[PDB]
DNA sequence: TCTGGGGTCCTA
DNA sequence: TAGGACCC
């Protein structure tokens, strides 16, 4: 009768993770990030507590300015392997739910529930909220509407701890005057070249002319503009296991590097760390790209399609090598990282 | 206490 | 092939 999509999503996960083994650093400022020293330059925070953001505290600012901002914080190191594990605990969680499971990120995903004319989303919602409590002790947001984009939406409208409907009867009352870049797929650069056509909020957008849209932004994207403005979005939740189209590896160093010595071995080490993990994946390698960032943050990609698919060692280190030859190193570098395409078509 | 790391996909 | 753009 009517479809739902469910978007959830866990509070603060990485804080929420490391909450489990600390529980006495409960309602106080906790960050995640780097090794958990907090004056190293070059790192950024991976998650803040709720008690850490009220400082400015955010994903993405530097370690250093978390520090800066939050003194009294604990610092904590990123521990992968525990929020790996504690995100693959949740999913088989949430699948055997058994509607379908979508999972995007490592603390997220959509779960698609048609449901009648009785009963309501939000009892579902709140079943996913106990389950997952009970048996993580992790606390979940969880938006409702109709497709993902409007239904996440509604998540960071849930947070925290809580639950959201937004369908077409509160759309655009809610998002209406909000800026283009909350709708999801609209970032700073859409947004600013919005202002310059006299577009500031969703309702404006929404309005709009096609045709200016397609002219301005293509004849795809201009429609989905609007159709994401409006409060449309991907509508099906899919099951079936993603598959990656790509892996990489960057680093950025904790000093300019200035020897080609080191720039070499560095992108031969990427390029052999990410082969390795694609071929415990039984994947085939494609095409192979090389980063380069410069001192002054200048970043450039540059790309080589392999002559056929292949695992083989020498020819991707070589290949790796030979794509970071093409650049120059006029500057000091910063960072380097290699990217390696995959084969699709196959498993 | 400048500016991480992992990804996807439109379009030129 | 380049790279702009957005997401988590
Ligand atoms: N730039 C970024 C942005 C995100 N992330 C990672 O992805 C998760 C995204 O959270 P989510 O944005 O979907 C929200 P979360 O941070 O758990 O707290 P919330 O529940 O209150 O929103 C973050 O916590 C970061 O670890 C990152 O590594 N780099
Ligand atoms: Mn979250
Ligand atoms: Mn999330």
């Amino acid at each position: 009768m009517t479809k739902w999509v469910l978007h959830v999503d866990l509070d603060q996960f990485y804080a929420s993770v490391e909450l489990r083994r600390r529980p006495d650093l409960r309602g106080q400022p906790v960050i995640v990030g780097g090794s958990g020293d907090p004056s190293e330059p070059r790192k950024v925070v991976t998650c803040a507590s709720y008690e850490a953001r009220e400082f400015g505290v955010h994903a993405g600012m530097p370690l250093r300015a978390a520090a800066r901002r939050c003194p009294d914080a604990t610092f904590l190191p990123s521990d992968p392997a525990a929020y790996d594990e504690a995100s693959e605990q949740v999913m088989g969680l949430l699948r055997d739910l058994g509607h379908p499971l979508e999972v995007w990120g490592w603390d997220e995903a959509y779960l698609g529930a048609d449901l009648p004319d009785e009963s309501d989303p939000v009892e579902v919602a709140e079943r996913i909220r106990t389950v997952v409590a009970a048996e993580t002790g992790l606390s979940c947001s969880v938006g409702i509407s109709d497709n993902k984009q409007r239904a996440k939406v509604a998540t960071g409208f849930a947070k925290p701890a809580g639950i959201y409907v937004l369908t077409e009867a509160n759309w655009m009352t809610v998002m209406g005057d909000r800026p283009p870049d909350a709708l999801w797929g609209v970032g700073p650069k859409t947004t600013k070249k919005l202002a310059a056509m006299g577009i500031t909020t969703v309702a404006d957008l929404a309005v709009t002319d096609p045709s200016v849209l397609t002219t301005a932004f293509g004849p795809s994207t201009g429609l989905w503009l609007l159709l994401l403005a409006k409060g449309g979005g991907d509508t099906e939740v899919s099951s079936e296991p993603w598959v990656p189209r790509s892996r990489s590896h960057v680093v950025t160093f904790p000093q300019d590097l200035t020897e080609r010595r080191e720039m070499d071995s560095a992108v031969r080490d990427l390029a052999l760390q990410t082969l390795a993990e694609i071929v415990e994946q039984g994947r085939i390698v494609t095409r192979v790209a090389v980063t380069v960032r410069t001192s002054t943050f200048y970043t450039r990609t540059k790309i080589r399609k392999l002559p056929a698919p292949s695992t083989d060692a020498g020819q991707i280190v070589d290949t790796a090598l030979a794509v970071l030859d093409q650049f120059e190193l006029d500057r000091p570098v910063r960072l380097l990282g290699v990217r390696l395409e995959l084969a699709m078509d196959d498993v």
